[PDB]
């Protein structure tokens, strides 16, 4: 679809068998999701933005459905204030910015 | 234009008469620029990101040209990791997300 930016670009996603709301975020290189107990191995990582860094768990090859579009890639899990869909998955659903 | 997301969506902006590089960021409500000298009155403000809150200088009704599209709105200056164009100005230049 076409999403305008008058309001925060929040969409429904499906991950690990669960439905969540998440932000379509062109400023995020990576996808960062709220604390969740996902199965499988993971690696520690730190990611930074305004205000400094947070500690996250990096899971690879995770399937996410974003408004009915499927994507597979790295997902970071940690104490983020909002679920963020970053460029690593936005490219997979063919998301572009248009002005 | 149509901007894909395999690379960071960096664009040239003009503000206070000077050219800078900035990231088009749909997950930012507000536009935040690194420390710079800007003419005009400003007020102290606080803004929160993934890592917590920072102190910024809020400049109101500032002229900013984003890839040759004019916007006039609020610009926050402070210790952001990178210059970010947020929805407050993305909406003025007519930006949407499409997939
Ligand atoms: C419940 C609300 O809590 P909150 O208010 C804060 O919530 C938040 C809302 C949105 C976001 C998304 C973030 N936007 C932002 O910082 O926007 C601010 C300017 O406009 C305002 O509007 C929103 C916040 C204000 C950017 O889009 C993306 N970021 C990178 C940018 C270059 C900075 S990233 O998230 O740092 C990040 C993500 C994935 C990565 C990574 C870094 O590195 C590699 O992978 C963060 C927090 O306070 C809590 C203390």
């Amino acid at each position: 679809p076409q999403i305008t930016l008058w309001k925060r670009p929040l969409v429904t996603i499906k991950i690990g068998g669960q439905l969540k709301e998440a932000l379509l975020d062109t400023g995020a290189d990576d996808t960062v999701l709220e604390e969740m107990n996902l199965p499988g191995r993971w690696k520690p990582k730190m990611i930074g933005g305004i205000g400094g860094f947070i500690k996250v768990r990096q899971y690879d090859q995770i399937l996410i459905e974003i408004c009915g579009h499927k994507a597979i890639g790295t997902v970071l899990v940690g104490p983020t204030p909002v679920n963020i869909i970053g460029r690593n998955l936005l490219t997979q659903i063919g998301c572009t910015l248009n002005f």
